[PDB]
């Protein structure tokens, strides 16, 4: 692979049927990048396919329920033979959202969102390791969240877990340092995506989401593409010296006060 | 209470019987207030009642093993009993750590941090809400960690829990806010406790201590009675103006870099 591309490296990202899983995957397969992605959905999946292979994309996919830790280690089996023991990439995207407040979660809201946003990354994370490794060149990034950092009305939980995820980054960097793995965490402030338009389906949804974008320097959204730069460029070999970072795309949120 | 002490609230504190609670329980008591703790030792606590007593603190402590469900639905139930539906103060201090990397990390490890360090912390808070709200002036503190927000040796996971705790600390403070609840953490640096006795055991642990007291501007090890003081201060109605923030007390060991 070049300086500022990933011709020839294999990658795998999680949640790429839609928003910014789907961004991730196009840009990177775009770069030169060998893609492998998963989603709970096989039709979905497989529509994603017909459109990415038009263009020339080298990818593949399968149906991956990542609440399931029995499905994540069969999901690194499937990808550790289809790139032969050797994966240079593994993006941390999967996560879903429960809008409710602090006090309204029942155990099952918990349970579900903990399991999938946070200990899943965090276990495919520690299977990946010695495909990472054997690929002589690993990189490791963490889709977290300005809510990971912030307080956001119906976040808390939603939040905890991503704080959670953005320690497991800085530590991993230092841990997997000398296996030539470097660890980075992306903040989305707000992306157009499909959990967005969900979201404000609700009149109040709505309203809080118009209150986060009259917050950034932009006043807008972003876009998966936006987005998906970041990560393609914490790839690339010229970034060598980025390791154990949190940075975020969110036009501005992040440094907001009382603009 | 008076605007610089306790007299008269009322408090829970997770982990009492050791380290940095057992300090906690006589600073509130010491300033006033009537206390109510727990540890996994019926003998533990029995030895320590007598010494809180015998120094003329208002006292009680029953054993919970905060790592189970019911058993901590029992212990607000008994709580909230005690003081008669009244709580002004939580104190969610208790805590365990497994020294491993995160590679090395059993499910059953991972499910038992989880649970101790941040699910009976959430939920307690939750449990709590009604009769911190009740007592009409609340105040909820989260014993968190420096190695919440900074990597450190076989901390990642730990690490992970505290990071998660931080972030739910800020969310808390804006949704607890019109209930008159004030939501802080105080993040601990290196204290002189029983956790610390038992680690520095390890010739490499010890070194790995001796790195972080070497790398505080005061050199030195916190006592228990230093990281209470803190904690005592924000439940002060003094400190009326501080909420969703995370405090450390670690004797410069947050602002060093090079040092
Ligand atoms: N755009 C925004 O507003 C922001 C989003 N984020 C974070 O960005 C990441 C992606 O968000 P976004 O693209 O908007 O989300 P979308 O809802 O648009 O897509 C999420 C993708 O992840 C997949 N997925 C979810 N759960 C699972 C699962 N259990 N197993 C396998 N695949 C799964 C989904 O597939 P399927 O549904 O078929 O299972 C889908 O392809 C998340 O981690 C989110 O927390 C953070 C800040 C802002
Ligand atoms: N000491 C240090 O340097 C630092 C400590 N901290 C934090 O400080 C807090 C206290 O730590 P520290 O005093 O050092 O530790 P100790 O081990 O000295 O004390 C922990 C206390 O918590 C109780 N506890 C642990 N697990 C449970 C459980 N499952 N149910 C009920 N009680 C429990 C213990 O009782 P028992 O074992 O008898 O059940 C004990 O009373 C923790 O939240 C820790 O994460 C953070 C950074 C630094």
């Amino acid at each position: 692979a070049g300086r500022w591309n990933l011709e020839g490296c294999t990658a795998l990202v999680t949640g790429g049927s839609r928003g910014i899983g789907y961004g991730i995957v196009e840009e990177l397969a775009s770069l030169g990048a060998s893609v492998y992605t998963c989603s709970r959905n096989q039709k979905e999946l497989n529509d994603c396919l017909t459109q990415w292979r038009s263009k020339g994309f080298k990818v593949e996919a399968s149906v991956c329920d990542l609440s399931s830790r029995s499905e994540r280690q069969e999901l690194m089996n499937t990808v550790a033979n289809h790139f032969h023991g050797k994966l240079n990439i593994l993006v941390n995207n999967a996560g879903i959202v429960i809008y409710k407040e602090a006090k309204d979660y029942t155990v099952e809201d918990y349970s579900l969102i903990m399991s999938i946003n946070f200990e899943a990354a965090y276990h495919l994370s520690v299977l990946a390791h010695p495909f990472l490794k054997a690929s002589e060149r690993g990189n490791v990034v963490f889709i977290s969240s300005v809510s990971g950092a912030l307080a956001v009305p119906y976040e808390a939980v939603y939040g905890a877990t991503k704080g959670a995820m953005d320690q497991l980054t800085r530590c991993l960097a230092f841990e997997w340092a000398k296996d030539n793995i470097r660890v980075n965490g992306v903040g989305p402030g707000v992306i157009a995506t499909s959990l967005v338009e969900m979201t404000i389906q609700d009149p109040e949804q709505k309203e809080n989401l118009n209150k986060l974008i009259d917050r950034c320097a932009l006043r807008r959204m972003g876009e998966p593409k936006e987005l998906a730069a970041m990560v393609a460029f914490l790839c690339f070999p010229a970034a060598s010296y980025v390791t154990g970072q949190i940075i975020y795309v969110d036009g501005g949120l992040m440094a907001n006060c009382g603009f």
